[PDB]
């Protein structure tokens, strides 16, 4: 009744779920695509053919095939991001939380997970949509999309592996929401897409892409933006990496057809076991199979589209965390450890700068080093550690996002910018890692409202504040409720943003402006000239 | 008797001068070279031919021909640097102050004036040697040398205008002191050469040049060093500037012989009136006719000599003032005025860095700008003003001297480094100009001991401290008297220096190390790329 919904592709039966001493409706694992298996590996997705009978939507779906992180086996801080369901190429499903009783036509929020375009799952505990759906009375959808080679192997000119098909998975789930969310009490004209890291870059890519623009109303980007250096490659580099994948697996490389036929014969984990081998440099915060600037999903270069205003004009809300770079250093840079303060020697600092800016020549590396080194105190291991942390976060997340925010605001209809700098009281990671990439998600999704998880009362209040900003923005284009302190519009001239933490809101201006002139203006000019 | 001295070139008669309620002997205007006039213009100096009779040495000599500064007619702050005697090409003279009664064999200090190698006079009020000679019981000499085209026109390969003849003037005066100062009670084995700005660069140039090394014992460099960017040119650039001088005067340019012959026929003022026209760029802190790296006075490049230890190994005392760049901006950069706070707009800032680093390409100018701009507050006219001030001082004086001191200390026998940051209570210049290039000289020469000049008691104490440091260093190679606070040696590892001011001594380390990494390491590497 409330749990039995007839959609344009067939009937679905959801389940009644408890939430915070109440209940709401969950529809888990609804298919929005034909399974992209067999001959459909690497191909654009196809709409799900209608089914007869009742689709059982009581259980989370499979997760897409991906490299599983084993660096810290059994450690919750890393395991919380790994697939928690069986992995399968048959993974194109979405999940829906609906307030109970079903509202008439309410705001919809669609979550796009991150994971560097090589990993990610809609089913992680921190993406549980029920607290936000219940607390803010929104219809909350989480989609899925192919990652790694399965989603982003790009042999431009082939229609069998054109590239960007994981972005097209996202778009097909948005099309399904557009066509069906009315049956779940959602308003298809008031859909907000939001996501973090690669999911934030994805949100920005749909803002840019003409074929995506009519499938949502407004957007939220968390710790990612479409212009991030890791978020896309050229057609030539994508082809190079695809050919090198075939080389690693002893494939015929004489033609796209023969290469693709070979790759389609391999078991999924065979592809995954060599995926990191196709990267051109030793690096951190770089991923093998990512979106390609193809001339179709992206009609021209990202920068030209931003400069000309060739993008969807709407409201955006976006922001970054204080220490975006810290876990990346843990995973690939010398001298870092989860079990120590990770004081970094001068030698390991120089190695880390090179891993962090792998495309830079030696003069570019010198420029980065000078910008982040205190030459009154250059053997300070804490300053070396924190300097590397800032390099990774500034280069890969904060300054790309500030470039996006300044270009977008010239043409958009409203920008709201935040700086999340609260360290959770119950964090399992060491203090040197600070406010880590991804650790605002648990506040956005209301996990501190769960007493059993042992957040402080101020952390519950912060989460409620953030959920209300997010959902009020989603409903109206403005995070502030009329009548009371106000989160001010970010403007080209004043460039205001707010901190998000347990203290009373403070307004600041020009987020990280000094370092981002270096990353966005000077270093690109230096690398181009040298 | 005491005032009658027979030298190797002939007899001289000095004069008895009052000083601080006592008296000392002065020997003013002693010739040490043949007048470099007529066909001797531009040529190496010749020793003064012996004279008969008694040279009347009671009067200051003529000053060398030079561009006279008329920017502020009648203003003492600028007029105090202009020639105060008649100008003449017949200007190669020296002055000697001798304690009374005549000492037996005492320490000698020889002053080399600055003035950008285009100006300067031994006879300025602030170079009056009588207070230092009387107070510290030293024999004090001030020499002279040809400036401008007369001293540094350079047509390499010609023996008629080889370049560097002003430096050979200085060397001939050092040779005269070596041969004759014993007759005045001075020890030729304990001669300290000291000088400021171009005079300080000159002192460092005699440290490097083999033909000079044996003519002094130890050295003091004030706000100047031999590697300063304004202090030398290549043989090719020296030739270009010489030919351009001839072009400005409608000279035959077909050979060095004809060019030189044309220039020797011109009145001195004719050369001076076009001197500034040969500079390659609009600039500040750049001078037309300066030492040339010739393969003779300087056997190889300054950097290669510093790197190999090819220089005199002895003790040095050297340092800088807080605001070296300030008067240079007043003289040639937009927005600066002696009669205002000189708050600098962003537009005038950009023009100022271009005038300050004239040799830099656009990428280099961006790098300077980024290094000295606070992008949280880029329209602050006070920050823009002080940033430009720092740029001029760091690039032209402080960081070249810090490079010299770090290279010298690897091979030398004792380095003492100071930072002079006292603004005089009776200064005639506005507050924004701070601690100005040249304004430590009056303390070195003891002018605050003259009650009539209205220095404070604390400033007289500071002057007495500085004169005792300078003279104790001259006598012993160590500015400290073994018995009490102590000025520590500058070492490669700890890099210590002291402030010089009216407060109790502070020891610091790594003088302006952050900016000097930029000027000494990064920017040269940037400018040398594709
Ligand atoms: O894995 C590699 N590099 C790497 C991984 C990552 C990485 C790891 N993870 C784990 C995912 N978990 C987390 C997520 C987030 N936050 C986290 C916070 C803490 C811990 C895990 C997190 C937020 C966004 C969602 C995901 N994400 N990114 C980031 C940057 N570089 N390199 C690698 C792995 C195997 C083999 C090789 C390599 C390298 C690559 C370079 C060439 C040579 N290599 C190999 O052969
Ligand atoms: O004079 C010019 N520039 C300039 C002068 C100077 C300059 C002036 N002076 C006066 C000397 N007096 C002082 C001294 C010292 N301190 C002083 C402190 C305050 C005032 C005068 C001082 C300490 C060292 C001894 C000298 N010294 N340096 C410094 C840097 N740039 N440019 C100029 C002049 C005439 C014509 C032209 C130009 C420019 C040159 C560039 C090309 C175009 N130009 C001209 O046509
Ligand atoms: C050397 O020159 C000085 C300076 O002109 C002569 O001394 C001046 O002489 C006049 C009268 O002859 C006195 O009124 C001044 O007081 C003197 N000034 C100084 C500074 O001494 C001196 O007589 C000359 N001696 C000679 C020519 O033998
Ligand atoms: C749907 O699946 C769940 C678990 O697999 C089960 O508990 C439920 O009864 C199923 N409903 C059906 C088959 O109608
Ligand atoms: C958004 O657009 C409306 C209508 O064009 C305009 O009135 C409003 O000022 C805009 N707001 C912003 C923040 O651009
Ligand atoms: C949460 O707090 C309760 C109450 O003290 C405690 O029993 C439980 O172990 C805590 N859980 C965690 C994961 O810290
Ligand atoms: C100076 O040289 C002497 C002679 O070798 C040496 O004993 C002394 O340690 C040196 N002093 C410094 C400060 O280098
Ligand atoms: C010194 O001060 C006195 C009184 O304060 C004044 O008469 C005299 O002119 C001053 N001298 C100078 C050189 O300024
Ligand atoms: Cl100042």
């Amino acid at each position: 009744s409330e749990l039995l919904v007839n959609t344009k592709s067939g009937k679905v039966m959801g389940t009644r779920v408890p939430v915070l001493s109440s209940h709401i409706s969950a529809f888990l694992g609804i298919p929005f695509a034909e399974p992209p298996v067999g001959n459909m590996r690497f191909r654009r997705p196809e709409p799900k053919k209608p089914w007869s009978g009742v689709w059982n939507a009581s259980t989370y779906p499979n997760n897409c095939q991906q490299y599983v992180d084993e660096q810290f086996p059994g450690f919750s801080g890393s395991e919380m991001w790994n697939p928690n369901r069986e992995m399968s190429e048959d993974c194109l499903y979405l999940n829906i939380w609906v307030p109970s009783p079903r509202p008439k036509s309410t705001t919809v929020m669609v979550w796009i997970y991150g994971g560097g375009f090589y990993s990610g799952s809609s089913t992680l505990d921190v993406y549980n949509g029920k607290y936000l759906a219940y607390t803010e009375e929104v219809v909350l959808v989480s989609l899925s999309y192919r990652v790694g080679a399965f989603g982003f192997l790009a042999l431009h000119g082939s229609q069998e592996a054109p590239g960007n098909v994981g972005l097209l998975d996202q778009r097909m789930a948005l099309q399904w929401v557009h066509d069906n969310i009315q049956f779940f009490g959602g308003d298809p004209k008031t859909v907000t897409i939001f996501g973090e890291s690669a999911g934030g870059a994805s949100v920005g890519m749909h803002i840019l892409s003409p074929g995506s623009r009519d499938l949502f109303r407004r957007a939220i980007l968390q710790s990612g933006s479409p212009n991030c250096p890791w978020a896309s490659v050229s057609v030539a580099e994508g082809r190079r990496r695809a050919v090198e994948l075939g080389r690693n697996l002893n494939c015929n490389l004489n033609s796209d057809e023969e290469l693709i036929h070979c790759l389609r014969e391999k078991k999924p984990q065979e592809l995954i076991d060599v995926e990191w081998n196709v990267l051109p440099f030793d690096s951190i915060f770089r991923f093998s199979f990512v979106p390609v600037i193809d001339g179709e999903f992206f009609p021209t270069s990202l920068e030209s589209m931003l400069n000309s205003g060739n993008f969807k004009k709407t409201q955006i809300l976006l922001g970054v965390n204080k220490d975006e770079g810290s876990f990346f250093l843990l995973y690939g840079a010398p001298g870092f450890s989860k079990d120590s303060e990770s004081k970094i020697s001068r030698e390991d600092f120089m190695s880390g700068v090179k891993l962090s800016v792998p495309h830079a020549n030696d003069l570019g590396l010198d420029a980065v080093t000078l910008q982040y080194t205190d030459w009154m105190d250059d053997n300070n291991g804490i300053k070396n550690r924190d300097g590397l942390d800032d390099i990774v976060g500034d280069h890969n997340v904060i300054c790309p996002l500030m470039h996006f925010v300044n270009k977008y605001t010239k043409f958009g209809n409203g920008t709201y910018l935040y700086f999340f700098n609260h360290r959770a009281s119950n964090l399992v990671w060491p203090e040197w890692m600070g406010v880590i990439h991804g650790y605002e998600i648990e506040f956005v999704f209301g996990l501190p409202l769960v007493k059993e998880l042992n957040y402080t009362a101020e952390e519950e209040a912060l989460s409620r504040r953030i959920m209300h900003y997010w959902a009020t923005f989603a409903k109206t284009g403005n995070p502030n409720e009329p009548h009371s302190s106000k989160w001010p519009l970010f403007t080209t001239k004043e460039q205001k943003f707010i901190d998000l933490n347990t203290e009373p809101m403070k307004v600041h201006q020009r987020l990280r402006v000094q370092m981002c002139v270096f990353w966005n203006q000077f270093l690109p000019k230096l690398l181009n000239a040298t």
